[PDB]
């Protein structure tokens, strides 16, 4: 068994 995982935030493409 697995949950969804700890997608990223894509925010940080513009750091």
């Amino acid at each position: 068994d697995w949950e969804y995982h700890a997608h990223p935030k894509p925010n940080s493409f513009w750091t």
